[PDB]
């Protein structure tokens, strides 16, 4: 197909503060991430890579930005665009994608996914990295589930019927 972003969030839609995320990782948010990204590669940021230097996230890791490339896993690699990021992910071995996301990375995806996969996390923070507006003619929900921690949440792209 093609790929789908997956970012975990709070009060005023804040993605975190640090990198990815201000709680260390539940299980819940680990598990599913990896039986959703764990096989799939992903497209993110320098907010979110810049932490994934440790952790890393499936078969590869690509950086939206315009860097020299090269950065620290050898599954780990850089796109120029959204075509230069649908590419790169074709040309090492995957039928979908994924998004961890972004400061940019979901604010310049949010019309070129297939989904857009969410966590639902309470506690309510105070302003760092943010999220984009969700709407209901550009994409309608796929599923919604209870998490541990959080909730999860995929919305799809606008399906034709009538």
């Amino acid at each position: 197909m093609e790929l789908v972003s997956v970012a975990a969030l709070a009060e005023n839609r804040v993605i975190g503060r640090d990198g990815e995320l201000p709680w260390p990782s539940i299980p819940a948010d680990k598990k599913q991430y990896r039986s959703r990204v764990a096989d799939d590669p992903v497209v993110l940021g320098r907010t979110t890579f810049e932490s994934m230097r440790d952790d890393l996230p499936g078969s590869a890791q690509i950086v939206m930005s315009r860097s020299e490339r090269s950065f620290s896993v050898d599954t780990a690699h850089r796109a120029a665009s959204v075509e230069e990021a649908v590419d790169i992910a074709a040309s090492l071995d995957a039928e979908t994608a994924y998004v961890i996301g972004g400061a940019a990375i979901y604010a310049l995806f949010q019309p070129h996914l297939d989904r857009m996969v969410l966590s639902r996390v309470p506690g309510e923070y105070e302003g760092d990295t943010y999220y984009p507006e969700w709407d209901a003619a550009e994409w309608e929900l796929d599923a919604e589930t209870d998490h541990e921690g959080f909730t999860l949440q995929e919305w799809v792209r606008s399906a034709s019927s009538r």
